Order: structure tokens, then sequence, then C-alpha cells
């Protein structure tokens, strides 16, 4: 009889009627169907055949019925047991008078990919969808740090007191980019774009890409994302893109880990009654940003939750638990469009839980949904994760890495002090300055009139002005 | 033997070493010197005489210590107790890292002042200063609702839907009237000004009093406090004013219970062992502001907590406690000008929560001492009251009064629409409109050019610039 098991080897079930049995049985499956091919010499040609495949996949899971195998799960039983307990007793934190409101979370082993335990949904007896692996949604603004700002410093063309513009501007379509009410500001810096979760330099980050042709397709197809059009410019706020929350918990990994990316798995091995080792999981770790980059975005994405501009959750959780609340978390929340999807993804140095809530047929939240009830209900959740397993998140902290170049720039540029063509007239760009990480070998530049990320010529008269009236 | 006991008849003590004992004793020691002093025939006049008093002062002390009184507080065992184990147990939550932070807190039943329990401080055996009872700090921005904006209110000077001017302007000894380093913006309306707490509006609705000779401190000494000199423009951010912590609960009280003041008391009755009473609280309520007054504000202090602006408060007790959390809390924090003391002033219809935090000698705390850790002190304060107590807070909602005026006013003016002389030329004046809730009996005036609480010409020539783009 063939077995499932946890982490330690105890037994989930022999091959019932939860997410746990029924993911890693699929995940199962299959790795049995790669095994069956190549053992019965199927070329991956003779694969595309639908019938021969059809019949590797039946043959697949009676392997697995009727064999003896073992399938060691990377799921440890204390820790998702805690995170079944958090979501049939929190769980209706989430309804926010939209109607019932479903949820899917994702809890990832930082150095290994290991998903340690995981939630599928509200209860499994009422509805089956599994909201972790199998739906997949936009992941709206928890993009951004993965796909325009951790790639922009990454090559050199930001740091992190760089300036961006938040004037307001139009899509290509002529539409104007929205952040709910507002059409946009004025000039700002990066952490403030982040905290705030502006749409207009997120835009203008990704711009800045396409134009100078960098191979953002290269960065996210090392995490494992698949995107279809890179050329969309409201990629950064999540369209264009949909991603299972297992999958993004993923790139939120890579940037928490260091850069490091390691594959997510919930299978580490399956083997034959005998001991055969039919397969086994091979970590392939790929540096996907430098150290410099990710320790950067580390520090940025630590205000993200510190500002609680975007999400309640330090405030839920240094309540609930105000020592774990002390461990060093940084996040990113998400909004989707009309408030059809909200995330929040969490990371300590050890772990990093991801976060989704929204409606199966796509219907609106709340406004307030992934601000607060998302917050509450994840801070609960992080809470009863510690309560099963005491150390799990650590007390380690991030730090910058040291190969990051701190550079001595203006505040009101976030560039180096500098003569600057204003108006056919040099002028002496003087005043007070901070400390701006970066991830290239020089740092910042010196100061240019176009000192920001994005801007029209009529923004830069207005910025400019402003600076000017300083002196 | 002379006892102190709680509400219900409990002793306390035979007449050890806490707060509740001295604080009580102190309280009934005062009570029985009126007692012997009106027993013995000895005029006001003749107690005006140092000796006399001081003879007296201890002749009442002695009389409780040999006597065989019984003093019945209003202190129920159940909830002071509980808050005494809150403090020892989560005290250490308000260590800002400024040194160790001190504390006090009042409980109060809005229907008769009684005063439930209280917090002195972290503990008595290192510290003995009362901060509930004695010690006096200001009140800083708690004092807004009652002095400025209550009293514009209640005057019919003010709706709910006001606009007021946030333009910079100076104190009449030349100094920018400051929010941290903001110099201030432009208009705003009445609940953007309380809930971000600005202090510009608040200079210009006290200003506004005192042009119009309102008698401020027959609302003030209505409730119980004393101020020494009320032209100090600053009065509604707490200059000039200094209170315990037990006499600003009562000013709350006096908003929570519909604008009706009850004394504030911890002594319900003293007796003889005969039986004799020989004082009884006698309760002589006030309306010190309208029905309609009252509950116009309490609508005003429920969106300055729930829009988390200067308190985290509702985010910390939604996790701690989501089904108290979901009671109608609304209530008013306070910061002094170095953060040298930090007020959260909280409310349902049955309760008011009085707090402070600060350090006894003045010191500074940290920027985000009031804003983020007293919130967490109190949510897990209010919990164990709760906790102990399970419908002490209530379930009940405030609601406006039926004598609370409605009028339909532009959301740009807050008064109603109608045709002003803007710059030589008569303007129709049009556009999307919100009700506003007033106190007196006409409601809202028609729209004039100075529709603002506040503002210089140049104020209101930026302002009209951009209400007329809007038309
Ligand atoms: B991102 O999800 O923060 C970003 C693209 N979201 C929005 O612009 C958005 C969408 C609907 C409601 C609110 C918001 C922002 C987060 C205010
Ligand atoms: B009131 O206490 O909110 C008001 C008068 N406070 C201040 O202006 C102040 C003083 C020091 C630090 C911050 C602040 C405000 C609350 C930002
Ligand atoms: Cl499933
Ligand atoms: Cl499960
Ligand atoms: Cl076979
Ligand atoms: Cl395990
Ligand atoms: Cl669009
Ligand atoms: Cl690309
Ligand atoms: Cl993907
Ligand atoms: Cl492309
Ligand atoms: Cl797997
Ligand atoms: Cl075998
Ligand atoms: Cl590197
Ligand atoms: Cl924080
Ligand atoms: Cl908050
Ligand atoms: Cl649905
Ligand atoms: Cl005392
Ligand atoms: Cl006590
Ligand atoms: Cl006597
Ligand atoms: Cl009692
Ligand atoms: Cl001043
Ligand atoms: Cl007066
Ligand atoms: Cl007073
Ligand atoms: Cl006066
Ligand atoms: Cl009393
Ligand atoms: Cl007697
Ligand atoms: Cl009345
Ligand atoms: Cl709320
Ligand atoms: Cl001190
Ligand atoms: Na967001
Ligand atoms: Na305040």
């Amino acid at each position: 009889i063939s077995e499932i098991t946890y982490s330690d080897g105890t037994v989930i079930a022999s091959i019932s009627r939860d997410y746990l049995y029924f993911t890693t049985l699929a995940e199962a499956q299959e790795r049995m169907y790669d095994y069956l091919a190549q053992r019965d010499n199927v070329s991956a040609k003779e694969l595309k055949n639908e019938a021969t495949q059809k019949f590797y996949r039946d043959l697949a899971a009676k392997e697995i019925e009727n064999g003896g195998y073992k399938i060691t799960t990377t799921i440890d039983q204390k820790i998702h047991s805690a995170m079944q307990s958090a979501v049939a007793d929190y769980g209706y934190l989430l309804d926010d008078g939209t109607g019932r409101v479903e949820v899917g979370n994702v809890l990832m082993d930082n150095q290994t990919g290991a998903i340690l335990g995981f939630v599928g949904g509200r209860n499994y007896q009422e509805n089956q969808n599994n909201h972790a692996f199998d739906t997949k949604r936009s992941p709206a603004s928890t993009t951004k740090p993965l796909l325009a700002y951790g790639i922009a410093i990454d090559q050199g063309l930001m740091g992190s007191e760089t300036i961006l513009s938040n004037y307001p501007t139009n899509f290509a379509n002529g539409n104007p980019i929205m952040y709910a009410n507002s059409k946009g500001t004025g000039m700002m810096t990066l952490g403030e774009a982040l905290n705030y979760s502006w749409n207009i330099p997120a835009y203008w980050t990704y711009r800045m890409l396409r134009e100078n042709g960098v191979d953002v397709k290269g960065y996210m197809e090392k995490m494992g994302y698949e995107i279809p059009e890179y050329g969309i410019e409201s990629l950064p706020m999540g369209g264009g893109i949909e991603v299972t929350v297992a999958q993004h918990t993923n790139g939120y990994q890579t940037l928490a880990n260091n850069g490091v990316y390691h594959q997510k798995h919930v299978i580490s091995k399956i083997e034959a009654a005998d001991g055969r080792v039919v397969y086994e999981y091979q970590d392939k770790p790929v540096q996907v940003y430098s150290k410099a980059t990710a320790t950067i975005m580390q520090g940025l994405l630590r205000e993200v939750l510190s500002s609680r501009v975007t999400t309640t959750f330090k405030s839920n959780l240094t309540s609930l638990n105000p020592t774990l609340a002390n461990a060093d978390w940084i996040g990113k929340t998400g909004t989707t469009g009309q408030d059809e999807n909200m995330w929040l993804m969490l990371s300590t140095p050890r772990l990093t839980l991801g976060g989704w809530i929204g409606h199966d047929d796509n219907h609106s939240l709340s406004q307030q949904a992934g601000y607060s009830n998302n917050s509450n209900y994840m801070a609960h959740l992080v809470n009863a994760i510690q309560q099963a397993s005491p150390s799990i998140w650590g007390n380690e902290r991030f730090a910058l890495d040291p190969s990051v170049v701190k550079s001595e720039v203006l505040k009101s540029t976030g560039q180096k002090p500098g003569k600057v063509s204003v108006e056919g007239k040099e002028v002496e760009v003087t005043g007070s300055t901070v400390t701006s990480y970066w991830a290239n070998k020089s740092g910042a530049p010196a100061t240019s009139y176009r000192f920001a990320i994005g801007g029209s010529d009529a923004d830069y008269q207005n910025a400019w002005s402003s600076i000017v009236g300083s002196l």
C-alpha cells in the first residue's frame, strides 16, 4: 500500500478528503508519469500523442494506487495543521460584505523552496477549488518589486533614494494612469512610491527597462513565471500576468533569499517499497538578482509594512504576538483595479508566506479587504504558525550585502550634487543629502536635468522651479 | 475597624500597598474632613485658618483609622483587578526607547460618572506617583473636540461637513502654526481636520469663538475643568491647560453621554458602623452640549479611530478581539509639542477609558509612542476589561439625535449652493453635495465668499480659483 507522508515520515494517508491529500497526490502522479514514460522508453515526441499521454497518466495514477510507494512531502505536520485551524477559526475575518471571500496561502522555506504548509481555501467540504496551487489571478502591485524596481536596481538604473515621477501621465491608449481617484502628484522617492504603491513611478520604471532593452523575461523565467507579452505597460501593476499563490511565493522567496531562487516543491522524494528512489528533488539554485539588489529591496520592503500605508499587518501582529512582530518582517501588498484580487506577500529571512484573497467568480471585494481584513487574517495565520513551531520564522535580520554601493545624494534629485543646465543657465545644485544604496559599481551618477525616472518637460520645469526655489 | 470596599461590598482593605488603597483612602479622608468640619459647626471662614485646617485634616485621618466606618467605592473588583494585570503584563509595550514610560488610565461609566477601575502607574512598588488622579499634564490635541469643535457646533457656527482653512498662518508671536514639519495645506473638511489632528483649523475655530464672545469657560467649568487663561491661542492644542486623566476622562464622558455631564467619583457612600450615612454621592447631571452637538461629535470621533491616521488602536484591537472591535468605538488622540505627553481617549456608549503616557520628568517620548505603543497597550487594556466583564462595554451604537438638522451642502464650500460675489462678479456656485449635520435650528447657511472657518484673503483667492476651476 502506497503512503503519502509529512516531512518527518508521519503518514498523511494511504492511497484523504482535504487539500493536502489531493495536492500532494496530484503532484506525485505527475512525477510518476515522468518516471514511467522514461522507464518505458517513451520519447517526448511519442508523448505528444494524445492517446499515449492519456494512457501514461492513467498508468501513473494506478501505479500509486496499487504499488507500495512512499511519497515524502515537504509538508510540516504541526505547521500545516496549525494553518488549517487558523483558516477554520479565523477565515471569517476575510468576509467583508461582498459575499464569502476565498483565500490561498503558501508557506515556503527561503533556503530550499520547500513548501512547509498551505491553505487551499476556506473549507474543502463546501468548495473544492485549490487557491494555493490551481487558481491563477493577477498578482497586482506585488509585481512591482520583482519586475520593475528590483530589475532596475539590478541593472544599475536606480538606487534606494532614486527619485521617480508621479506627475499625471496617460497609458498608450490615452487613459490616465490612476491610483484610486488620484491622477498623480509630483516627484517622489522610491521608498514613498513603494510604501504607497503609486502606479505612475512603476509605469515609468518599466518603460525605462523597455527603452533600454533589458532582458526582463530572463529574470522572470529564471523564477518560473510565464508571461505571454512583455510589452504590456501595466505589467508592474499586474496587467498581463496571472499566477498561482505557490508560484508567486517563489518570486518573493528569491528576493528574501538574497537573490537566490530555489524551485518551489511539495514532493521531496518518491520511493518504491523496496527503497528504489524513483524521484528525488534536485536543487538548482540560480542567482536571479545580485546580493546587492536583493538586500537593498529587503530594506525597502521592510518599510512597506512598517509604514502601514497599504496594510495594517504590523499593527495586527504587534497586538497578537509582540515578540513575533519584532522579527524582521518585510512584505508588499497588491490590489487589482476593481478590488478583484488582494495580495499580501510576507518574509522573514527564514520563510516566505504568500497570501491571496478574492472571489472564485472574480467579483469585487470591498475597498478595505486587502488593507485590513487579509492583513488581520494573515497576522493570525503567522501567529498560528509560530505557536506550532516556535523558532520557524527566526530572529535573524535582513542586512545590506557588503557589495552594496553607498552614494551621498541630494534629497531633491537622488543624484550627486553638481552643476546642472537649467533654462540655458548652469546652476549649482546644492542642499541636504541622504545615503542612497546602489547595486552597480560606481553608485549614483551626478545630478542631471532629468534627474528622475520618467517625467515630461512640463513636469521637470515644475520640479526644477521648486528645487531652485530652495537654493 | 474601618473598611474600604469594592462596589459590591467586597473588602479591599482594613484601615494596602497599592494605588487603589491610597487613592480611595485619600478621597474618603477628604469627605470625612468636610463632614467633621460641618458636624463641629466650623465655618468655611474658620476653615481658612491654616492651623484649624491642619487639625481637621488630622482628625479626619484618625477618625477613619480608629472608627468603624464602611467606605463604599465605585470600583469593580474584577475589572480593576484585570486592569492591574494588564498593566503588569503589557506595560512593557509602552517602552519606546526613551527610558521607562509611565502611564495612567481611568475607566468611567458614562451614565453615572462612577470610576470602575484605573491604572495609577507601571508598578507602585517602584514608583508611587499616581498618574490617574494626581499628575496634571497638557491633554494636547484631545482638547480639540471639547473646547473648539464641540463648542462651535453647539453654537451653530459649524456643521459636520463645514470647511476649515489649513493654509499656513502664524500665531500672535509671529511663529508659524505647525503640524510636525508641515506649515499647512489648503481647505479641508472638519472630518479631515479631526482625523489628522491638524492644528491650523482648531486655531481658527477657537479664534472664531473668541471673536464671537462665546462663553467657553461656561462649558469647561460645567465639566469641572480649571483653565487660568482662556485667551491662549493654542488652547485647542492643549496650551494653557493641565489635567489629570480622571478629570479629562470626565470631559469625554460628557460627549459620550449625549452631552450630559456626570461628576467623576470613586466614593459612592461612607457609613458609620451603625449605618449613619456620613457622605453619599449626589448626582447633579448637566446638559453641557446639546444632544445634537454631542451625537454629531460622536460620529466624527468614530471616524478618527477608523481612519487609523493618528492611532493604530482599531487595528490592534480587531486582532486581539475582533468581536469587541466591532463595538461602537469613538475616540481622539493627543501629542504634545516635543512628544512629552501622548493621550488616547476612547468611548463606547456605555464606558469611557482615558489613557495618558509620558515621563515623570517631562522628557520626550518617541515619535510613535502615542500612535502605536499606547494604542497597542490600550487595546490590551480594553480586551482585559472585556475578558473580566463580558458585557461592560456594550453593543449599543451611538446615533444622531432626532434634533440634528441635516443640510445639503456643496462639498467644496460646506454651505448651501447659491450665487457668490467673486472678484466683482456674481458666480453660480454649483457642484456635488453632501449631507452636513448641524445643531442649530436652520442648518447650514447659503455659501458665502468666505465660506470656511479662518483663512486670509490670499487663501480665499487660491481656494476660489480652484472651485471656479471646477464649474
Ligand atoms: B497595486 O495593487 O497596489 C495597485 C496597481 N493598485 C491600485 O492602483 C488600486 C486598485 C484598486 C483600489 C486601490 C488601489 C490602490 C492600491 C489605492
Ligand atoms: B495634537 O497633540 O495632535 C497636536 C497639537 N499635536 C501635534 O501637532 C504634534 C506634536 C508633536 C508631534 C506630532 C504632532 C502631530 C500629531 C503630528
Ligand atoms: Cl486540491
Ligand atoms: Cl489540507
Ligand atoms: Cl508497469
Ligand atoms: Cl513533519
Ligand atoms: Cl487603462
Ligand atoms: Cl523581455
Ligand atoms: Cl506563472
Ligand atoms: Cl517583448
Ligand atoms: Cl513538487
Ligand atoms: Cl518494490
Ligand atoms: Cl551577487
Ligand atoms: Cl513596525
Ligand atoms: Cl494600522
Ligand atoms: Cl464567487
Ligand atoms: Cl495613590
Ligand atoms: Cl491598584
Ligand atoms: Cl470627634
Ligand atoms: Cl465589585
Ligand atoms: Cl509658538
Ligand atoms: Cl471664555
Ligand atoms: Cl482641570
Ligand atoms: Cl478671557
Ligand atoms: Cl469621590
Ligand atoms: Cl457607629
Ligand atoms: Cl438637547
Ligand atoms: Cl475600524
Ligand atoms: Cl522620568
Ligand atoms: Na496595494
Ligand atoms: Na494626535
